[PDB]
């Protein structure tokens, strides 16, 4: 019976504690009893608390890029509004079933300006996928003539982000809770769509 | 040539550091130091760190509500999408005026979640009179037969509060950056609300 590799159970174990107490907060020394290794094998993988922090990001967010690239693929064709609300509800699903990685992603709030930008310079590549799709669909839109393909653009992914930024921290260490909403929410977000798009085009 | 009261002085000074280094990082030696007092008068008007940082915030959205108050009391009357549309306008002068206070703000997602909740539930009762003000206003209004007063009232708040959360993000240290971009925001906030409106209503 395989266990995981070792670089794996530190990053499940950073995964847990950077989500319970946030980054500055958590230290490697409970890291590594979490993880069932020696104080200074964080240090041979990771060199230090800063490092670990972003892998560990990387390894969260590459697991939803693949998910999403997935999901892209097969319902690239749809209206872009029925293409959101989908995916949304999606994300919700991955959210209450994955309340660990959901805990830790909300966390990058909290860490130093420095580290927060790598992270997003390294991710902006990734983000840019959905970005540039939703761009391009919108060109298939007949929008208000007062409304720019820029302030729709605008709209929509501070929409689709802040509501993902919301519901994450308002169910912070509530997966249950989430679960219980989760049928109220996805039909609260479906209408809201409906207002954008009626708002939005002629 | 009077001076800031001691008690002022701390709460000048914690607003500074809070907002520069965050909760966490920032230490109570520091912001004395910066004050201009001995390390124990902290300990006198406050006990600790968590109590400076509550007191600084209650003292800055203290300031806030006096603010919003008087802009209410004046601007009652207005449609409610034209009340908001200058209500922020409002807000992003004073933000780009009092940039320390700004990032101070901003600071409330990365304390401890007890702290903060602390916050939040003293917090309600002052919130509560905008909130209600809008529910008030939607009633006067003619809502799309698929959306409900609660649906336009939680549209609503969530583009109000997002969209302070996401420009305070935005510029954080970084005030003559916002005040250039200042114009083109205030057209982006008024096509927006616009874009709400027509959704929204019938």
């Amino acid at each position: 019976g395989h266990m995981l590799s070792k670089r794996d159970a530190i990053l499940k174990a950073a995964v847990e504690v950077f989500g319970k107490k946030g980054y500055d907060r958590a230290t490697t020394d409970e890291i590594a009893e979490k993880a069932g290794v020696a104080k200074g094998l964080i240090f041979h993988y990771f060199k230090n608390k800063e490092e670990l922090y972003y892998q560990a990001y990387m390894s969260v967010t590459e697991k939803l890029q693949k998910e999403f690239e997935n999901f892209l693929m097969k319902n690239r064709n749809r209206d872009i509004f029925d293409f959101m609300e989908r995916w949304i509800e999606k994300k919700l699903e991955y959210s209450a079933s994955h309340p660990e990685e959901a805990d830790f992603l909300i966390t990058l709030v909290s860490v130093d300006e420095g580290l927060r930008k790598r992270i997003l310079l390294d991710l902006e590549k990734s983000q840019r996928v959905f970005f540039d799709f939703v761009r391009e669909k919108l060109k298939d839109l007949d929008l208000a003539e007062d409304v720019t393909e820029e302030i729709a653009l605008k709209f929509l992914m501070w929409f689709f982000s802040g509501f993902e930024e919301v519901y994450l921290r308002t169910y912070q260490g509530k997966p249950e809770l989430l679960k219980r909403d989760m049928n109220t929410l996805v039909e609260e977000v479906k209408v809201m769509l409906r207002i954008l798009k009626k708002g939005m085009t002629k």
